């Protein structure tokens, strides 16, 4: 940030950036701010891009500091308002700079360090990569079965796939808390639950997708959606099934089709769905040839299903480094 | 406590209290403790009663300081283990002192300042008086109706008393959280809920009874029991109805009998029940004479019901100072 501030020493800007620059200089905090190396003194409005980038620095410093304490200890006194919480509370000021520079015939300058910085922010965001969370179906099933058994309402394990779909739906559309503090938990049960609580506790742009291994039916996806909502995950992440064994690839288009059939879920999906395709285990229980060919057929029929339901499918290829995977 | 410690200067004790005093002098903490006025130095085993009472002092001091900060600010850094949490973690050491004194032929000594102090503890406890909480039934009814409306299941108001009893019972025996964080609340609704949370947050031995004004049916009491349980009131307090209007007194024995009929509630009440009898409003809408006579009849018939259901009744007389009330 400090080099960027150094280069952005223009004095011409548009009326928008001038207005905002005056805003920041109004609350510029006329203070020493001696901890900084460069630009330690209050930034004059003579250099407005530097005013704005300077506020970006104070927020970037405080973000790094909140994270550093949160990591070192169990808590931080840094107020979240002093930090970037949004993927683009960061991006807005940089865009304003870009527009202003272009307005004044300084487009080459904007396509210099500022552009590199824009692309870096829009590509890495507040946490370098988005993290995927993966877990096998049977663990979610164990959690739910503990929940229905504790509610003296049956056994989610023993239930037919239809019974599971219907129950999961009714609870998803409902407004009442499911389990409470007193739910009897295996260490595993609490493991999956606690990963959900952890996901809720953290920022959304820090996670990617929830991948379900050994996924067979829509109940498998609806189960994760329900567990997320119930674990007070404010912005739940996308659920995506994994088909890796040859049989699961053969069965994938049907299972995805059955899922998209459920109108409640296809309506909430916002027209986008991701599904993962494992390459490793297919050529291990059947031929390498037959695996590859079934993979091709599966990709083909899945895209057909998605087109049929007007959903843009993106396929996540669990390819390895070796041809055998 | 310091005056009492000064007096408890005996050197004879039984083997029980000797063992205990040796316990405290083991963790006596060879420390200055300069804030204290008297007995600021570590207490010798020559005077064992002073040792036990000395720990009683340290826990008493930390209690006053914890409450003092809790009141002055919003919090205290005092650890709860360093305070008296039980009505009688206080009493136990004093009892031990009394036993020791009697063992050694010092019953006259025991019946002096030590006795006065025992009676004071056992009578005022950690918070001078147990506080009663009173509220009218219709506020509980408003909260519940808000809950059933939010759960899309009907209107508790419009429900027959039978329906009310049935639902309340099913939820009291049930194990699922009722409302969640997202329950729409009036200022009133949040008033009653928040007083329940406040009861839950504080120690149990600080409260007495929940008194329900204008109580007419059992649903009025079951509402309070459920609202307590659902507001995670760890040790819910006893519910007690108020019959103040002349009609409510005529109908009171019937309504109390109906309440005792409920097998669950008679099971929870554990053979003790309190009911309040108002004197103020009775002689205001009808004659004073008719008020008194219906009051006598009421006491009589209530005792009849309690005897019939094998429950020890205590009657709470809402008398005034003037004969007119």
């Amino acid at each position: 940030i400090e080099d960027l501030m150094f280069e952005m020493s223009m004095w011409r800007c548009n009326d928008e950036l001038r207005a905002r620059a005056d805003e920041v200089h109004a609350n510029s905090r006329k203070d020493a701010a001696k901890h900084y190396i460069e630009f330690w003194k209050s930034i004059p409005t003579t250099e407005p891009y530097r005013v704005i980038l300077g506020d970006v620095r104070d927020k970037l410093y405080h973000t790094r500091e909140r994270a550093h304490q949160l990591l070192s200890n169990g808590h931080s006194d840094v107020p979240v308002e002093a930090t970037f919480i949004n993927l683009e509370q960061f991006l807005e000021p940089l865009e304003l700079c870009y527009r202003s520079l272009c307005s004044c015939g300084d487009r080459p300058i904007a396509d210099g360090s500022l552009l590199d910085f824009l692309r870096q922010v829009s590509t890495f965001g507040l946490s370098l990569v988005r993290l995927d969370i993966r877990q096998e179906s049977d663990r979610h099933t164990d959690v739910l079965d503990a929940i229905t058994t504790h509610l003296d309402i049956g056994s989610y394990r023993e239930w037919s796939e239809e019974r599971r779909q219907e129950w999961l739906l009714s609870e998803l559309s409902g407004k009442r808390p499911l389990f409470g503090s007193d739910l009897p938990k295996t260490e595993e049960i609490a493991d999956v639950l606690d990963t959900f609580h952890v996901i809720a506790e953290l920022p959304a742009d820090s996670f990617g997708a929830y991948i379900i291994s050994m996924a067979t039916a829509p109940s498998d996806v609806l189960a994760v959606e329900l567990l997320q909502r119930e674990c007070r995950v404010k912005q739940p992440l996308r659920v995506v099934p994994l088909f890796e064994k040859l049989a699961d690839l053969e069965a994938a288009p049907a299972a995805v089709a059955r899922l998209f059939s459920v109108d409640w879920y296809k309506n909430r999906i916002n027209g986008k769905q991701e599904v993962m395709i494992g390459y490793s285990d297919s050529g291990k229980d059947a031929g390498r040839l037959s695996a590859a060919w079934q993979l091709y057929k599966a990709q083909e029929e899945l895209v057909k299903v998605a087109k049929e339901y007007g959903v843009k499918l993106t396929m996540f290829h669990g390819r390895g480094g070796t041809v055998g995977r």
